[PDB]
């Protein structure tokens, strides 16, 4: 709907790379994460089984393993990435209203929190689910489940290609923006 | 019925304590087994609650901890500390019919095996059980079950007590057979 011709004016103001590959890749997770993967993670909760009989045990152990969801995470990683191009927008449009190095220092500026979100969500994806290869069988021992309980999750091996794309992609997306850096640099 | 008029006979043919205090004793611990004891272990299986989904896991966990039930262990004991009796009735009646030493060896063998399947029994008691104390939970990891298991014994005060009971009478007898071996020791 709106989003492409919102996109096409940030598209009509960005540089070589800017307009046309870091745009593309923002676009190729947005369609990912929302026309296949957010259906994978659908009945995330309610197809993980527990082989107990103790009330409960199946809650805690879901919340212990995943304590946010892969597309949260995801969710969360695109707006974080997307704003420092929102603020940029606006902040132009807003001079432009009013109306080299006012825009330089922001642009350059702009492409630095997205590198350092970029690698913030990704480094909180393998710390948090210990690499990114998703298990079949965990064994949980949190209250109130007695001694330990086997308990599978639901599609381990649909998650982990989609997990495995989506990091794939982010980490293109940082190099990106480090050639991006650099072009920068040298103009000096 | 008829148990008691064979008892009467055997009766007529021992010595002092031998004839009362021992041979009440066994029929207390048959009435103990038969009339109380016989009806607290009748539901042992199917009050065993076991905290799992896996099949099979209860039929498992109920065989490793109770491989042999303790009234079949008192059933045995009991037959087994009254053949020797038996026998000696016989034989005696066996050298009635065809009419000091003879029956002194054999009265005297009659009560030594008497010892021995007392002693027996209340150690494999001891050992299969480990103690005369029944527990209310038994933690079970035997294939199939997944880790480890909770699983809760029926009536496990009821059973204490009347396992304290028969082990208790058990040991009286055993004193009462040694004190016969003495007196008749002494004889020379």
């Amino acid at each position: 709907g709106t989003l492409q011709t919102i996109l096409g004016g940030v598209n009509k103001h960005s540089t070589s790379i800017g307009k046309i590959w870091l745009t593309v890749l923002f676009i190729f997770r947005i369609m990912i994460l929302v026309v296949a993967a957010k259906e994978v993670w659908g009945d995330e909760q309610a197809d993980f089984v527990c082989n107990t009989l103790q009330p409960g045990c199946k809650n805690v152990c879901y919340d212990h393993y995943f304590p946010i969801s892969h597309i949260r995470l995801w969710a969360l990683q695109l707006i974080f990435v997307s704003t420092p191009a929102l603020l940029v927008a606006m902040h132009v449009a807003y001079r432009r209203h009013e109306k080299e190095g006012s825009l330089w220092w922001t642009y350059t500026s702009s492409i630095f929190f997205r590198v350092i979100f970029e690698a913030a969500f990704m480094y909180v994806f393998y710390v948090m689910y210990d690499g990114f290869s998703m298990q079949r069988l965990v064994k949980c021992n949190a209250w109130p489940c007695p001694n330990t309980v086997d308990c599978f999750v639901s599609r381990p091996t649909e998650k982990t290609v989609f997990t495995v794309f989506m990091i794939a992609v982010s980490g293109i997306c940082i190099l990106l923006n480090v050639t991006e850096l650099c072009y920068l640099l040298i103009r000096y």
